[PDB]
């Protein structure tokens, strides 16, 4: 009966056949599940059920029947499958199998509906007898995200199938059997059926606002009353109402979706009620007021996660967590209250702290590192103070002086090296001279004959001769002769004058071969790079015993560790720890280990793998009850308890070396339980046998007195191949992401690897990485545990080891820190402390619950509407415990929430009359009639959406007219997610840095260019437009290709992860791809491409203009923009639109337009980056659209563009504006009017802040201007723009309107060309008398009038009406055709 308003979004491509999308759903993402399922509808079991519902409805019960899901996992089931979350994982097939299988499947097909693949060679017939084809392009058997396999096989085999026809089942049956006995490997890909229609896809998961666009008034519904300014007790008052009602979380729906209508209802029947003025004390210990907080089971969720996709896949990464801890008899409360332990954090934190090796020659005797200072004894620091107090007492970025040891910095160096012997010469003595308080030492490096020699020789002289004499040679060296190998001729010279005097022992001269001197202090030297590794193709620096690769500017990476540790001994001053005879550099050596491996510690500190050891005794039960196991002794104790799994291929030498290692290991540590895995390169001879071999000797394991002992007993015995265990050993690799013939070692989940070398992990390597290990995963869980009492549930080494794996997964983020929040990933127990009578409200039943959210809500605020819609939808979720804490601000110096709000999400399928699934809409019921409203799409992070269907103004919404105009009170809409997000954050390798400037192009087997855009400076940010299927991104042919190879797109994390070096790009799910690229450059390379060593009109036009209207009326005004070019010119004009802000009713006529006028239009976005700040303002986004993109908005191959106004109006022939000269700058802006004569008052660029600031420069138009695209890209303007904006932003009165306020404050930095004025007219600014000479006309606002832009028009213009008369009789001419 209501006045009603009605939104839904419909995806971009057809919906898949509900049977599919159903198998796909159901087993997210374990196998076995689905071809399980694709047993049961190849029975044709499935047949019988004719409708979506008896179809959704058959699913339950077989899902429950077989064991598939529990009450948890079936509530899961049925919210995934509301999302629809499968579709676009089906879409993928479809696409791929378009656009790369039929057009390289040469022949004629009718028949071949299902084919299998086997070598190239398609086969219509499960008999297999004849072959169609030798199958053109690239190899189909790369294994890509979308696929499955079931069973192990040497041959690989695909079926592409249409699924809903019967003429299916016989060809599974012949592959699942093949597959069942070993034969080969299975798996299945998709074809498009033609049984469905081509119906577009209805989406949900979204929601939709109803913006208020009049906020100016304040001192059923027929507009909002605004009510005095007593808006400081709305949230207050608002939380009550809610606590009051004992029905709360339905009210806070209720309230806060409809919330702005209920603004003057707030305040009234003895309203406040403030008990709860007592959970200030609350407040007083944790959040500020007003702030939203969500956690999920201790984990802090950032707004991107908090959308139902978002929220769906991380209950599933949670639960399969969860359950693998509670087979151990623990309670969902009492997991989730283990992981956030605050000995668990502390842990994190802990080794978030840096780790020091120890520098010193104390080992090598002192023979090794030649130091180019002394601060306690050089004479150069004698001015300075050799006190404590000096460091204690400091405060800045300058650095103090002393005359004490504090700071070191040793340099590995190799002298046959040009570059290397600089870094000493230049570098480190300008160091020295500067009196900077830090010891510089440097290594020689020794790996060819000539770096040995040049060691020896600069040794010698430092021995005899002196420091200064050996410095001499070096410097002599590299400027004299220029290269590492030792020089006579300038050798010869030095000793001539510098061998005054050598003191000590005597120099010998001529040649060495010291049996001490080459031996001692060359090995001694080797002994010192060794234990640090601290060589190869990159060194490795030690300042203060932290390593720092020798790379980039590792000096300043040194400065940032100085100062860090400077405020590191300032702390331990202020606790009096420090006195005045102290050894000063041992503070930091306390902890220090002697020797360094680059595994355990690897320098990048993100490269770290655990796996779930429960998951890998479960999936691979076959094959780890079968694999030679030491168990650890009977009689050792918890704290010692370990399990360590040794993988290694036993054909090789550093395969079985290593294993020798690690049974050394074991007989030291008897708490220790040692598996062996044999993982042999060739599969030619099954690996079972020398498992076998092993097992009968498991008994004697470790009684090996001699190597060989293990070496024979590899080679002795018969035996008969377990062909079961072959297959639950190539399935565990698999699963680990494991290669044939690599070594590696697990202790507790962690994964070391791979070992090229065995001499890289010895039996004191073991024994390091067990202390550490130990330290980190397994001494936090230990006592966490205990302080809840739960230590009577560990019962082993194996057992203890399925809870250290587990709590360590637990801190891995899905999200790398710094790009979407700085936070670390610790789960918080600090809201524990929080009193929760007055202010919470629980849904769900803790005691079984497995899921804890904590959402703390400000009612008054706009995110509050949204975090509430989405969190009613997962409490309804069984299995899932819920807890609300409301908190409002009393700052409240504007109106709070200033829209309407509905959620588009349901937690189970609705479905049809017919049975049919039904589509979901955001319905708003009684609708104030006399409000004014925006609508707007609230959509998740990776999604493009634009009107597809709408009769209204969705930018001025108004009941009372579209009643007097269209006679109906309900508004219908649809929306069109036309596109999915690809997105990614690229790094230069090995120095990591955003390569700005750079070009990717986007590309598809169909097609070599489906996209192209530009790498920004802010996270070497980049995207693309696109729909689900298999991509390419290949870096654009030119200067681009010639400075970088990239190695990868990050599609498997951060990483490095093995395996991905690729290029290829996929996009199955509703949230996108998310990518993190890799680029290094090619050989010598410090080149920028920003910098040099009819294309564009032929593609386009010879002219291309750009422009965005608002309303019906702007676009109106548009359609005559238009025209009046079109008219002007005999030349080819090109037009471009920002396609969002644009009406349905807009979008539908232009081809009309075009066909009349004789024009061609393309239809551009982009979507507002995430870094990027928001505007919450329509009109602002507009002004950004126009300025902040325009590097990335349009295609590579436009080299210039134009942007004209809706309101504008031009009689000039347009070209002239593209050859005018610009100067070498990037863009081209037309001054405001001087020549009104009594106009002054309101020209507000003559005041204080615009002419102090604008020195001599003039104030510019955004109505009109042309950027030069190739020089706009290659100046980097984009960016520039982009980071002052965000820097500018954080003050909200900072840009009145940006689009012209940006270019003005922006010309100091970025040259704006200033055109002639010729090129505007705007009668509030201009003389009449100017007009004559006008190329275009702005309807710039009155404003010492109310007349408005309908009525300038047409004053102002006489031909405005018949541009006008020609738009209107050719609407009314397609009305009638
Ligand atoms: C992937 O799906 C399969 C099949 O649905 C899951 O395997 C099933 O796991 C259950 C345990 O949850 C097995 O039941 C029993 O487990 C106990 C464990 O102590 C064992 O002692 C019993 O003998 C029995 O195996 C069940 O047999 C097994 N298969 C089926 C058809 O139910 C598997 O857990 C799923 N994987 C993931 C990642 O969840
Ligand atoms: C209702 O509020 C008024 C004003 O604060 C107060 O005088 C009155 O006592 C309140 N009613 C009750 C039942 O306490
Ligand atoms: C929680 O309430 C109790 C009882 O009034 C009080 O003693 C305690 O201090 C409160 N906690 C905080 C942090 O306000
Ligand atoms: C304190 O002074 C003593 C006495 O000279 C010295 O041996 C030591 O380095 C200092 N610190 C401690 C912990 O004794
Ligand atoms: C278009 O072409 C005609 C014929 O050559 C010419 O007379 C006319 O002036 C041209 N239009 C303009 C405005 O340049």
């Amino acid at each position: 009966a209501s006045p009603s308003i009605n939104v839904a979004l419909k995806a971009a491509f057809p919906s898949p056949p509900y049977l599919v999308e159903l198998l796909e759903t159901a087993a997210s993402d374990n196998t076995t599940i689905y071809y399980s399922l694709l047993d049961r509808i190849a029975k044709g079991h499935f047949a019988e059920a004719t409708t979506d519902k008896a179809l959704y409805e058959k699913f339950l019960e077989v899902l429950r029947d077989d064991g598939h899901m529990d009450p948890e996992a079936l509530s899961a089931f049925k919210l995934a499958l509301s999302l629809r979350t499968a579709t676009p994982r089906v879409e993928a097939h479809y696409q791929y199998y378009t656009a790369t299988v039929e057009p390289s499947l040469s022949g004629t097909q009718e028949g071949c509906d299902q084919w299998f693949l086997i070598d190239g060679e398609q086969y219509c017939s499960p008999t297999l007898d004849t072959s169609h084809g030798k199958v053109k392009g690239e190899d189909q058997l790369r294994t890509l995200p979308f696929d499955r396999k079931f069973g192990v096989g040497s041959r690989d085999v695909i079926l592409y199938a249409d699924i809903t026809s019967k003429s299916f089942a016989p060809f599974h049956e012949v592959a699942m059997d093949l597959a069942k006995k070993g034969k080969a490997s299975y798996r299945v890909r998709y074809r498009r059926s033609p049984s469905h229609s081509r119906e577009s896809l209805s989406v949900n998961g979204y929601g939709v606002e109803l913006v208020l666009k009049r906020t100016d008034y304040i001192v059923i519904a027929d507009i909002k009353p605004l009510e005095k300014s007593e808006l400081a007790a709305l949230g207050m008052k608002a939380a009550s109402f809610v606590m009051q009602s004992e029905k709360p979380f339905e009210a806070l729906l209720k309230l806060t979706q409809d919330f702005p209508k209920y603004s003057n209802s707030l305040g009234s029947q003895n309203v406040s009620a403030e008990f709860e003025a007592e959970h200030r004390g609350n407040r007083e210990v944790f959040l500020p007021e007003g702030s939203n907080v969500l956690w999920l089971n201790g984990l802090h969720l950032i707004d991107r996660q908090i959308q139902p996709f978002g929220l769906v896949d991380l209950l599933t990464r949670e639960r399969k967590l969860i359950k693998s801890v509670l087979d151990l008899g623990l309670t969902g409360q009492q997991a989730v209250d283990l992981l956030g332990h605050a000995e668990v954090a502390h842990a994190k934190s802990g080794d978030d702290e840096p780790r020091r090796f120890d520098w010193r020659d104390d080992i090598e005797e002192g023979q090794v590192i030649i130091w180019l200072n002394n601060l306690e004894k050089d004479k150069r620091y004698k001015s300075f103070s050799p006190s404590i107090w000096v460091l204690i007492h400091h405060f800045g970025h300058g650095l103090p002086q002393i005359r004490r040891d504090v700071f070191n910095l040793v340099v590995p160096v190799d002298l046959t090296k040009a570059d290397d012997v600089k870094i000493v010469v230049e570098g480190l003595l300008s160091f020295v001279k500067r009196l900077i308080p830090v010891r510089f030492g440097f290594v020689p490096l020794t790996p060819t004959g000539q770096a040995i020699d040049q060691a020896k020789v600069v040794y010698y002289l430092l021995e005899n001769y002196g420091l200064a004499a050996a410095t001499a040679y070096l410097e002599k060296s590299y400027e004299e002769q220029s290269t590492g190998q030792p020089n006579e001729r300038i050798f010869n010279e030095v000793i001539k004058d510098k061998s005054l005097r050598p003191d000590g022992v005597e120099l010998s001269f001529k040649d060495i071969f010291i049996s001490e001197k080459h031996e001692k202090q060359i090995h001694l030297s080797k002994h010192w790079v060794e234990r640090l590794r601290a060589g190869g193709d990159v060194p490795t620096v030690f300042f203060d015993g932290f390593p720092i690769p020798r790379e980039c500017n590792w000096l300043r990476v040194m400065n940032h560790r100085l100062m860090q540790d400077l405020q590191a001994l300032q702390q331990a001053g202020y606790f009096g720890m420090l006195n005045e005879s102290m050894w000063l550099p041992g503070f930091f050596l306390e902890k220090a280990l002697s020797r360094r491996n680059t595994l355990i510690f690897p320098e990048d500190k993100n490269e770290l793998t655990v796996l779930n050891v429960n998951k890998i005794y479960i999936e691979n039960h076959d094959l780890m009850s079968k694999v030679p196991v030491i168990e650890a002794s009977k009689e050792s104790t918890r704290d010692d308890w370990a399990a360590l799994t040794v993988v290694a291929d036993l054909d090789d030498i550093e395969g079985q070396e290593l294993v020798y290692y690690a049974l050394r290991f074991r007989k030291s540590n008897d708490g220790v339980r040692l598996d062996i895995v044999h993982n042999p390169k060739d599969t030619s001879r099954s690996p079972s046998v020398l498992a076998q071999r092993l097992k009968s000797r498991e008994d004697k394991l470790l009684d090996f007195t001699r190597f060989l002992d293990l070496e024979t007993a590899l080679e002795t015995g018969e035996f008969e191949p377990d062909v079961a265990y072959d297959a639950s050993l190539a399935n565990f690799l698999a699963s680990s992401n494991m290669k044939a013939g690599d070594n590696f070692v697990i202790l507790n989940g962690r994964v070391l690897g791979p070992i090229t070398s065995a001499d890289d992990f010895k039996k004191e390597d073991f024994e390091v990485f067990l202390q550490a290990e130990r330290r980190t995963r397994i001494l936090p869980v230990y006592k966490a545990l205990e302080d809840l009492g739960l230590d009577d549930k560990v019962s082993g080494p194996l057992s203890a080891a399925k809870l250290t794996s587990v709590t360590a997964l637990s801190t891995i983020s899905d999200l790398p820190q710094g790009i979407f929040d700085n936070a670390p990933t610790v789960r918080t127990t600090l809201f524990k402390q929080w009193n929760s009578t007055y202010t919470s409200f629980e849904v769900g039943d803790a005691s079984t619950a497995t899921i804890f959210f904590v959402a703390v809500i400000n009612p008054a605020s706009e995110i509050g509407q949204r975090w509430v819609a989405v969190l009613k939808v997962l409490s309804e979720l069984e299995g899932v415990h819920l807890r609300v804490f409301l908190n409002p601000t009393v700052m409240i110096e504007e109106l709070p929430v200033k829209r309407f709000y509905r959620y588009v999400l349901s937690s189970s399928p609705s479905f049809d009359e017919s049975g049919k699934v039904k589509a979901l809409s955001a319905r708003f019921t009684g609708v104030p009639r006399e409000t004014l409203l925006v609508v707007g799409m609230d959509v998740p992070p990776a999604w493009l959406v634009t009107s597809k269907v709408a009769v209204d103004d969705l930018d001025n919404l108004r009941i009372k007219d579209i009643k007097a105009k269209r006679g109906t009170e309900h508004v219908e809409a649809i929306y069109e997610l036309e596109h999915i997000l690809i997105e990614g954050h690229s790094r230069e390798i090995p120095c990591a840095h955003a390569p700005r400037g750079v070009q990717l192009v986007l590309e598809t087997e169909n097609n070599p260019h489906f996209a192209d855009t530009i790498i920004m400076a802010n996270l070497g940010y980049f995207q693309f437009k696109a729909n689900p299927g298999v991509y390419n991104i290949r870096l654009k042919e030119g200067r681009s290709s010639e400075i970088f190879t990239l190695e990868s797109v990050g599609a498997k994390g951060w990483g490095p992860i093995p395996g991905d070096d690729n290029t290829e790009v996929v996009l199955m799910d509703f949230q996108g791809t998310t990518l993190y690229p890799r680029l290094r450059r090619k050989p010598g390379m410090e080149e920028e491409d920003v910098l040099e060593p009819s294309v564009s009109k032929t593609e386009h036009a010879e002219i291309n203009i750009f422009s965005v209207a608002s309303g019906h009326l702007y676009e109106r005004m548009l359609n005559i923009m238009m025209a009046s070019v079109m008219h002007h010119t005999n030349h080819t004009v090109k037009f471009w639109f920002i396609e969002q802000f644009l009406s349905p009713s807009f979008k539908d006529f232009i081809p009309h337009m075009a066909a009349e006028y004789g024009f061609k239009y393309e239809m551009v976005t982009y979507k507002w980056p995430h870094w990027l700040r928001q505007q919450k303002e329509k009109q602002r986004e507009i002004w950004g659209y126009k300025i902040l993109f325009l590097d990335v908005l349009f295609p590579l191959s436009l080299d210039k563009v134009i942007f004209v106004d809706a309101d504008q109006i031009v009689r000039t022939d347009m070209y002239d504006l593209v050859e005018h000269p610009l100067d070498g700058a990037p863009y081209g802006f037309a001054p405001m009017c001087d020549s009104r004569v009594e106009m002054e008052g309101y020209r507000f660029w003559k005041t204080g802040y615009w002419a102090n600031y604008l020195k001599g420069k003039p104030y510019h138009i955004s109505a009109l201007y042309v950027v030069d695209l190739q020089r706009f890209r290659e100046l980097a303007a984009g960016d520039r723009l982009r980071q002052q904006y965000h820097a500018l932003s954080a003050d909200p009165n900072s840009l009145a309107n940006l689009d012209q306020d940006l270019p003005n404050h922006m010309q100091f930095t970025i040259p704006i060309a200033t055109l002639p004025q010729e090129w505007l007219w705007c009668e509030t600014w201009c003389s009449d008398e100017t007009l004559k000479d006008a190329r275009t006309i702005d309807l710039c606002n009155n404003p010492m009038t109310k007349e408005p832009k309908l009525d300038r028009a047409r004053r102002q213009v006489p031909e405005w009406t018949k541009y006008d008369e020609e738009i209107a009789e050719l609407a009314r001419r397609v009305r009638e055709e």
